[PDB]
């Protein structure tokens, strides 16, 4: 009920390549999501952060990928 | 902020995998963990107890990628259902 069988079944079923696959884009997808001054230094801090992610191994990249959408629905729940 | 963001790229990559999987485990059985009762009737809340056994006899039976993968697709299926 809390997780569907069709979502455990579907990473019962994959390969490690395949889950870093996973985990890559969505976490590419929370990273990317004012005045001229906001837009370009929030431009500047997704470029370092994405050049960051790249040495991170794929437990590191989920672990922050999880912070980072719980973050994103604790915001949008007011908690 | 950015700053805090920095911060925790930074602790995330010198935390070892146990340090990471104990964080991603607790998430998940929170998440496992977060329903009602299962309904009024006996049958009802047995039932759901029996289905929550169920997920984490198969979560245990998971690797640790398999773990993380799996809370980050849950939390990516909560947002879209939350945001509007």
């Amino acid at each position: 009920s809390a997780l569907e069988a069709k979502l455990l079944d579907e990473i019962k079923q994959s390969s490690n390549q395949e889950l870093e696959s996973s985990i890559d884009q969505i976490l590419e997808s929370i990273i990317n999501g004012g005045s001229m001054l906001n837009k370009f230094t929030k431009k500047e801090q997704i470029l370092s952060e994405k050049q960051q992610i790249k040495q991170l191994s794929p437990l590191q990249r989920a672990a922050l990928a999880l912070k980072k959408l719980e973050t994103k629905l604790n915001n949008t729940l007011h908690e």
